[PDB]
């Protein structure tokens, strides 16, 4: 009836103005570890010691070294299933990577691109499988890349769909990945999907595949999952350097203060480290010897894994069981169980997801903007949010998520009734 | 006529012996050695437990473009620029350089009135000569072309520069070493840069620059006072025209050090804009360690003369070796710097090129005859650049004497042609 649509709707008036009386100050929107988290590795701060060489016998507090420490490229060559000599290691942001990444091939074309992207004067186009990460969409956006979005089905995002779009466009020259747990679907990459993706034909000769693989080994189970070798199956497919690989200790170390890498063909590296070396000498090798005595070996950095994952996997396991217990009987909405990541998904009622954050937001309840995780913002649902429950405590979790609950039960219903 | 005959066949036979003795030695290394390495080695150990700054900021956290203010406050000291108006950044000042760059070519200026790469005119940068042959790997690279600038003692030749500034609107920036030049050695003087900040330029977005690497690397025990460009553009009303640069890499650990970047409010809102676009933020644990390390401006000004006592022997080794050598003859010029990293040696014109080809025929290692001009073209062929921080003393006077009975011979052989 609309005459119960009504008395519902009051008694969430009421929630939202006991809520509002709480006057709290709580936040959804921090993608970044506990400082219980961070102190796991508080090792570092006291590492690496007198001794700064590595194993090789390298002065680590000297210029040179663009491929970075060896011995650290071993640890995450096992982790992310890529040799070493297609492995080097960065400073403390992947992100950066994938930026410089970018910019070389707008203003000096890929290693096998006709022209550099700039050069094309119709336009660039990037695929983007949604939900997604802004950072990824920020990149494409600042540079003049349009955005495709695309669907994100079970297994990974809708390769018959892409198969179809890159076959067409020659504009098509990119698209954004997270293979592994992601942010925020929480999907994974099947087999499947990554062997079709690089055997593809594209309309592009230098289509990149960007595979940011920031939650590869970042478990909320006592299970990791098993790396599919992207860059083997391109290559025994005819197309080497279609992938570009990303990873990073952000999340496994300091948020900020870790190592990044990136993998890919031997042309590849070649050609990154070519205009890498025109920006940096090298990277900072202090800090690689710091997480290669730290982590010791790639055993050692799962066991740090399923440490991280004895502090998140409560606080995973605690939004779902608020959302379940306010949202469940409504019927309104739906929301992820990731295996591993840093986030949850939660769709509304389409149409108050931006009404949602804003009712949250004045009560003292600060969530991700609705459409972060699509191109420019747009979800033309209107009913996504992102949830980061990784750094709040417990008890300040239970009350945000609680409170989100409530004002997405009142988006709802007055939603529903004045129209 | 022929003595110059009899005394080329002496200067063969000096190679000759020079080859003999099979040497290995380097002098292209602009690096500190070991031993000033050694210095900073309590930065190995630190932060240590505190990861907080003096704010209560946890730096292993994500978060903050700007670096820690503890850290830019004890720079902006040491270099004449408000906290607010200076950042760090990480391992690399050349990054933010090249960075800036691309940005200015993307995206243009805080006030440019088109991306670079729009300009169908082209863009062009001013290079004062010798120098930085990473400066101009940028622009080479990025397309943009360079125009060489003869350098005085006081700095570049401003008449020169305020005549090409004032006509082509297509001059968009100059790559200049403010103090302790590289490698010419020379300070600009308060006049030169009170005129490159006043002068006017046909393109409105001109940028200079200042990279001022090495603020605070002094070869005797007294500083050079900083000039405050900042505030001279300000008061002239070009306040967006400096890029200030700086680096901790020659200070603690090459490589391992901090970056920052110095500029008017809004440059700096313009960098963290499009650097925002790149990376969530700098290494905070690391301006945490120098931090730490530092303690305050006035330790690193200490810090400072300890790799003075480390530096100025080789300096003055590499001129008495030239001295003794060389100026009998008449055919050589070198600097004497009071600061920085290089010592600039000239040698007769026609000359560069063949020594540094008999220098490694007889494993002394050389930097490329023209690194210091744009596009490696030395018009003269005759400088050489010698980089004597990092070999030990006896290595260095061995390939210094080498270097000599190499520029000897070139000499006598160009002459009789
Ligand atoms: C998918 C993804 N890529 C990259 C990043 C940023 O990581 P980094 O610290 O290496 O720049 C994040 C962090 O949230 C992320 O979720
Ligand atoms: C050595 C040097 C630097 C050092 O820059 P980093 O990227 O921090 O290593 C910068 N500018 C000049 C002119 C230098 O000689």
């Amino acid at each position: 009836s609309p005459q119960e649509l009504a008395a519902l709707h009051a008694r969430h008036q009421q929630d939202y103005a006991a809520l509002q009386g709480m006057k709290l100050a709580l936040d959804l929107t921090r993608g970044k570890p506990s400082a219980e988290q961070l102190d796991l590795s508080n090792q570092l701060l006291s590492l690496p010691g007198d001794d700064y060489r590595d194993p090789e016998g390298t002065d680590t507090r000297n210029y040179g070294g663009q491929h970075g420490l060896p011995g650290l490229r071993a640890i995450f060559a096992e982790l992310l299933g890529i040799a070493v000599p297609n492995l080097i290691a960065g400073n403390n942001s992947s992100l950066e990577l994938m930026h410089d990444i970018v910019a070389f091939s707008m203003l000096y074309g890929g290693v096998d691109s006709p022209r550099p992207w700039i050069q094309e004067q119709d336009g660039i186009k990037f695929l983007c499988p949604v939900p997604g990460y802004d950072r990824h969409f920020a990149i494409t956006e600042t540079m003049g890349i349009e955005m495709i979005p695309i669907p994100m089905l079970q297994d990974g995002p809708d390769v018959d769909l892409i198969e179809e779009l890159v076959a067409v466009d020659p504009a098509i020259k990119g698209m954004w990945t997270v293979p592994v747990f992601g942010n925020p679907s929480g999907v994974t990459y099947s087999w499947e999907t990554v062997r079709r993706l690089v055997q593809m034909r594209t309309a592009a000769p230098d289509f990149r595949l960007f595979w940011d693989n920031a939650y590869a080994v970042h478990t909320l189970t006592l299970d990791f999952p098993r790396q599919v070798d992207v860059l083997g199956l391109a290559a025994k497919a005819g197309n080497p350097n279609r992938p570009y690989v990303f990873a990073s200790t952000s999340k496994i170390t300091f948020a900020g203060g870790g190592v990044s890498f990136f993998g890919g063909s031997l042309g590849n590296i070649a050609w990154y480290l070519q205009y890498a070396g025109k920006k940096s000498i090298g990277p900072d090798k202090v800090n690689q010897l710091r997480h290669l005595r730290f982590f010791g070996d790639a055993d050692g950095v799962r066991l740090h894994m399923l440490r991280h994952q004895q502090i998140l996997a409560p606080k995973f396991a605690l939004v779902a069981e608020v959302l379940d217990q306010r949202l469940s009987e409504s019927k309104i909405a739906s929301w992820t169980e990731p295996k591993g990541g840093y986030f949850i998904s939660l769709d509304v009622l389409p149409g108050t997801a931006r009404r949602t954050v804003a009712l949250a937001k004045d009560v003292g309840i600060a969530v991700t903007e609705a459409g972060a995780s699509f191109p420019y913002r747009k979800d033309p649902d209107d009913k996504n949010i992102r949830i980061a429950p990784s750094f709040p405590s417990v008890p300040d979790l239970r009350n945000a998520v609680d409170g989100l609950a409530t004002c997405a039960l009142l988006a709802a219903t007055e939603t529903l009734l004045n129209q």
